[PDB]
């Protein structure tokens, strides 16, 4: 049921998504081990992901959450990187896309920092890097990320020193780095229907000059 619609680079929509990508790159405490060494991306393509069934699944859950949270969906646009990006855009998020060993519990994780999600494109810890070169810092191979609509509802705030159920009375967890003041938040949901993979971004990381 999914169709992908290319956005033109001359479109404000493309430009806004690229700006959110580029402006949320940060340095990581692993010195680039997982995601590579880079300060910016080369954006190759941005596609809108259209699936009526997955969209209706998402809005039905958003409505349930919104009503449970006194008419506040607390909806965000957040990044998600995963080796299962192809499966997600076709079948939606589900328990197979959860990070069982994540710090904030076994759920599906999303990032405000695009570079945080970039660390998971090739798997946990960057896996073995790109298929072709086995390089986690590969500047040649094409990567893909999702920029997703995520319903947080009542979110449990967990400060961090950097499929399960939600904390009782909560629909998500907000993981907020308390040591690195330039690190943005990470968010966890425990139901696949609380996210919709709205944009598919194809890119390369760029070698710093
Ligand atoms: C275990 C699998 C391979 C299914 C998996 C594990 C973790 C992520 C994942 N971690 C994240 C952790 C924090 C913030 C964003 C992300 C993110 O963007 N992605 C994706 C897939
Ligand atoms: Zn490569």
């Amino acid at each position: 049921g999914t169709i992908l619609i290319d956005l033109s680079p001359d479109d404000k929509e493309f430009q806004s998504v690229e700006e959110e990508m580029q402006s949320t790159v940060r340095e990581h405490r692993d010195g680039g081990h997982a995601g590579g060494i880079f300060n910016r991306y080369n954006i190759l393509k941005i596609q809108k992901v259209c699936n009526k069934k997955l969209w209706e699944r998402y809005t039905h859950r958003r409505k349930e959450v919104s009503e449970e949270n006194h008419n506040h969906a607390n909806e965000r646009m957040l990044f998600h990187g995963s080796p299962f990006v192809n499966a997600i855009i076709h079948k939606g998020f589900d328990e197979r896309h959860a990070y069982i060993g994540g710090m904030f519990g076994a759920g599906i994780y999303f990032a405000e920092n695009s570079s945080k999600s970039n660390q998971y494109v090739y798997g946990i810890g960057g896996g073995t890097g790109c298929p072709v070169h086995k390089d986690r810092s590969c500047y040649i191979c094409h990567r893909q990320l999702l920029f997703c609509r995520v319903t947080l509802g009542k979110s449990f705030l967990q400060f961090s020193a950097m499929m399960a159920h939600s904390p009782p009375g909560h629909h998500s967890v907000t993981g907020r780095p308390s040591v690195n003041g330039l690190a943005l938040a990470e968010y966890v949901i425990y139901r696949g229907e609380q996210a919709y993979p709205e944009y598919l971004i194809t890119y390369q990381i760029m070698r710093p000059e």
